RNA sequence: AAAAAUGUGAUCUUGCUUGUAAAUACAAUUUUGAGAGGUUAAUAAAUUACAAGUAGUGCUAUUUUUGUAUUUAGGUUAGCUAUUUAGCUUUACGUUCCAGGAUGCCUAGUGGCAGCCCCACAAUAUCCAGGAAGCCCUCUCUGCGGUUAUUCAGAUUAGGUAGUCGAAAAACCUAAGAAAUUUACCUUAAGGCUUCCUCGA
């Protein structure tokens, strides 16, 4: 957990995503392979052997070089390192084709981050960003705790990632005592003291939640046995604003990486739909400024890069399928500059770019998509990142008018753009100039 | 050394046994491979002096004379072996090397030899046959050499895993196996397939 260097590995990351899947690979001459951490070199080393043998065993005699060569590449790579890192390694191995008939080729090798028994090896055209992906994704890891008489232990669960933080144990008092007799309910008052200790042991547990005044993980989930966990959750020290939070409470019968796993499977689709709610209550929210007619909202592509400039916008919203990129165009004069925003579909006709309606001049040198803008430079805007999907009804309300953008304002302001929007100087061409 | 003899009762000074004092090479060969603790154990003779007993002698014990001088010297502690002739150990009797002292006897001559105490006649037993080196067994180096946790990293294999071999090796040690190899099992998803009627200036 370091600043800005987690950014840093974040942004080799979704570079190298690209580039792999630009470059495609004939046949099975394709390789990816991902190491979790803690799992034996020797195992993974040993299937990459015993998959060299089956392409012996092919015959082709030109698909067995190209599937021989790319095992024996990863092989070498993976020889170098004794014994596996922790958060695991990432290797990609093969032949691939570039611009003018070029053979290009490819040994990567590098130190993931958080990615936790993933497993995965496959044999394909083409190398799998999917896993990249995951360390990309906006929720922030899940919480969760897991109870039993004979001990507790904690844990936190990323995409398919799996963490122990750490366990204690603590006895209640088992012996009821046969020789000795109080007679009187003493054990009675001894359980309520019982009690108290499990109240104070879930108060510990809801310490380790927020660390800082900031919570850990988007989401907590508890579990345990003889509704230990019920009466957990419902205690004034206990919830520390966190109770609402938490979702699914499940019985759990002999915990201990047995049964309290099951527990973490079936809270997480809820965990899930807790976010689809959250949104919903940022929706009603949303609705109820509808209906004040402030127009504080505001919306159109150029808008929001005009609200983040004013830096009124509290909240920035996007969509990561976005269908919006900056372009920069060059006039047929060639003595002015142009800047606009482009849908696909005018994306795709890079040439010519030109509007069928207006006949417009454009020239399209390069190009800056603006998601991955947006993400980067929102911290000196001083707006708040969020992404978002057009699956609810509301992100579908946003495509029909707004867009793949969307912005919350602190403060009221008409800003520019469609009058509806804002203000008529919808769009400008002065950016362009600056980097030419 | 041989001889008057009062004597001490005429007599002798005790080879014997008993108690006291001191002689009777070291090293090598074997044996622990070595150094070496256990050279473990056990337990050995004789010559001279004193007392007792007495085997001796009467204990104690005395005189004259003769003799340069009877001084000797040499050797024995001979053994074993063979029917006989004769052969023939530095003495082992764990193994092995080396003393050999006493008694008394034979060489004081005779034959050979210049001569002799030499060879023969060499001579009878004969106390100890002693001393020395060597610990059939315990620790160290480990003499068999081994025997090990293993890591390996390799070798060897078509290659893999194991074994074997090698290597870096935790450790341990132990009374000369005089040691031996055949070593396996694992994996191959589809492999490529045609013959019709000139007998052409």
């Amino acid at each position: 957990p370091s600043a800005a260097d987690r950014n840093v590995e974040i942004w080799k990351i979704k570079k190298l995503i690209k580039s792999l899947e630009a470059a495609r690979g004939n046949g099975t001459s394709m390789i990816s392979l991902i190491i979790p951490p803690k799992d034996q070199i020797s195992r993974v080393a040993k299937m990459l052997a015993d998959e060299f043998g089956t392409a012996s065993n092919i015959k082709s005699r030109v698909n067995r070089l190209s599937v021989l060569g790319a095992i024996t590449s990863v092989q070498q790579r993976l020889k170098l390192y004794n014994k596996v890192p922790p958060n695991g390694l990432v290797v990609y191995c093969g032949t691939i084709v570039t611009e003018e008939g070029k053979e290009k080729k490819v040994n990567i090798d590098f130190e993931p981050f958080k990615p936790i028994n993933t497993s995965l090896y496959l044999c394909d055209n083409k190398f799998h960003t999917e896993a990249l992906t995951a360390l990309l994704s906006d929720d922030s890891k899940f919480g969760f705790i897991v109870i039993d008489g004979s001990g507790a232990l904690f844990g936190t669960l990323q995409g398919n990632t799996r963490e122990v933080l750490h366990k204690f144990t603590v006895d209640l008092p088992k012996k009821h005592g046969r020789g000795g007799q109080s007679a009187l309910r003493f054990a009675r008052l001894r359980m309520e003291k019982r009690h108290n200790y499990v109240r104070k042991v879930a108060e510990t547990a809801v310490q380790l939640f927020i660390s800082g005044d900031k919570v850990n993980v988007a989401g907590l989930v508890l579990a345990g046995s003889a509704d230990f966990k019920t009466e957990l959750s419902q205690s004034d020290m206990f919830d520390q604003r966190l109770q609402s939070k938490v979702l699914k409470l499940v019985d759990i019968s002999y915990g201990g990486e047995n049964g309290f796993n099951q527990a973490i499977e079936l809270s997480t689709e809820v965990l899930s739909n807790v976010k689809f709610i959250q949104e919903k209550k940022l929706i009603g929210r949303y609705f109820d400024e509808i209906s004040q007619d402030t127009g504080k909202y505001c919306f159109g592509v150029e808008d929001t890069l005009k609200a983040l400039e004013m830096g009124a916008v509290e909240i920035l919203i996007v969509y990561e399928n976005l269908d919006i990129m900056r372009y920069v165009l060059h006039c047929q004069g060639t003595e002015e500059e142009k800047i606009l925003y482009l849908t696909p579909e005018q994306e795709k006709d890079k040439s010519h770019f030109t509007d069928k309606e207006t006949g417009q001049e454009h020239e399209l040198i390069e190009s800056m998509p603006l998601l991955e803008w947006f993400a980067n430079n929102y911290k000196k805007f001083g707006a708040t990142l969020e992404i978002v999907t057009d699956k609810s009804q509301e992100g579908s309300q946003f495509v029909k008018g707004f867009g793949g953008i969307g912005g919350i304002l602190r403060y009221r302001v008409d800003f520019q753009g469609m009058e509806y929007q804002g203000g008529d100087d919808e769009f400008f061409d002065l950016d362009d100039y600056l980097e030419h």
